[PDB]
Formats: structure tokens, sequence, C-alpha cells
């Protein structure tokens, strides 16, 4: 779990690294959210469901949320697809359902989450149907 | 960067994973902190220096900070060692300086950060001087 990645910037200094640290950090943030919304400063309501979250975490993966939180402010998004998108932000894993994949694309593009957009593009590429707009 | 980790919980569903996501998430949180303290809700003052941070991030790696933030509340800690400890929480990497290693142990134990305590124990183990208290 530990590693002397580098023998330190100077003399007598050592630089360690905990490889699992970012994974555990996100896991603990996700456990905060799912256990009552500990330390969460935003409640996201989609339909009949409310989602607690951390503004800093949404801003770190979404240009849309980053800007909305900084400004104090056709493409409907369902709570199920939005819950999958939150799950990806907090776990690095997203479920792609074919029956609701059009909704996922709509949400990913509106929320400007590059990683989810790249996953959508990968699903599109695997269909072998390339879309060229001259 | 993408991976079909699993062929989905059900039928027609697919489960993707972005392995670099937790690393990028922490990196973006760290860039928030270092660029003016964006989305930071706590200012940590040690001596002549102030450190902005996210309460949720400190709580996720420190039992001490988790409890202090939830309760609204001999072992002095310097700003330099404390800045290295913040750096570890936000980057997964810590610099161990021998001249200030007693301060690091004091801070790691008071802040109850297991990963930093485990690094301290590893440095102790590498000295070949085992300390047994009967």
């Amino acid at each position: 779990a530990l590693e002397v990645l580098f023998q330190g910037p100077g003399s007598g200094c050592y630089t360690y690294q905990v490889s699992r640290h970012s994974t555990e950090m996100l896991h603990n943030l996700n456990q905060q959210r799912k256990n009552g919304g500990r330390f969460c400063d935003v409640l996201l309501r989609v339909g009949d469901e409310s989602f607690p979250a951390h503004r800093a975490v949404l801003a770190a993966c979404s240009e849309y949320f980053e800007s909305v939180f900084s400004a104090q402010l056709m493409h409907t998004i369902s709570s199920k697809v939005f819950g999958d998108i939150l799950d990806f932000a907090y776990t690095s894993r997203i479920v792609v359902r074919l029956e609701s994949f059009p909704e996922l694309m709509t949400a990913a593009k509106f929320l400007l989450m590059r990683s989810v957009i790249e996953i959508c593009q990968e699903v599109i590429k695997q269909s072998n149907v390339q879309i060229l707009v001259p």
C-alpha cells in the first residue's frame, strides 16, 4: 500500500505515495453522500427524487455544475439516468442501459462531463454506425 | 482510458469504468484548493499561514477533522509539516523530512490520518530500531 516513489526533492527528504488513496478518498466521499448526505452542500432534485452531493465534487467533473455553482443559478433528464451519472462521479463506474441511452447522451452533453461523453462516444463507436455530417 | 469492466447488472445494460477518474477527481479538487480556494468551506490557519480546504475532503481522510466539523469546535504543529499533510490528502503523496519527522508523527497521530500514520510506521520500520514497550 506504501511506496517510496522518489528519494525526496532534497537531502534527507523522502517522497512517499499511497496508490489507493484517491480511490479510497472518492469511496469515502461516496459513503458520505449515500449515508444521509454528510458534508453535502447541495441537494439535487430530479422529479420525485432528491440527491445530496458535494458542490466541489460535481464541479471537479462537470463544467456545467462548476459554472452554475459559481453564478448562483428540449432536453429533459430523468432521475434514474441522473442517479447513474452521480454514481459515476462518485465511483468512476457508470451503467449504460440501451433503453435509456438517448437520455444518457442528452444528460452527458448538457452536464458537460467529458468522461461520460467519451463513454457515450465509445458506445456509439461499437455500434459500427459512423455518423458523418458534411 | 475506458473499459467494459462488466457486461451490466441485467440485460442490455453495460457497466463501464474510467480507471483514471479518481486520480483526476482528486487532482481537480487540489487545483480548486490551490487556485484561490474555489469551493472551499474551511480556512485552516497554522501560524502565519492560512490553508483553504474542503471539509468533506479532510473528513474523508481524517477522523479528527470529521468529528471537529460535525461538532462545531503538548503537541504543536508547524505550518510546513501541516502543508505537507494537506498535500498528501489532495495528491496521495507526502514528503518525509528527517529533520521534522518528529513533528510529522505528532501531527499524524493527532489528526488520526491512518495513511500518514502507516507511512510514519514504515519509516520507523526502515530504521531497524524496533520499539517494544512491555
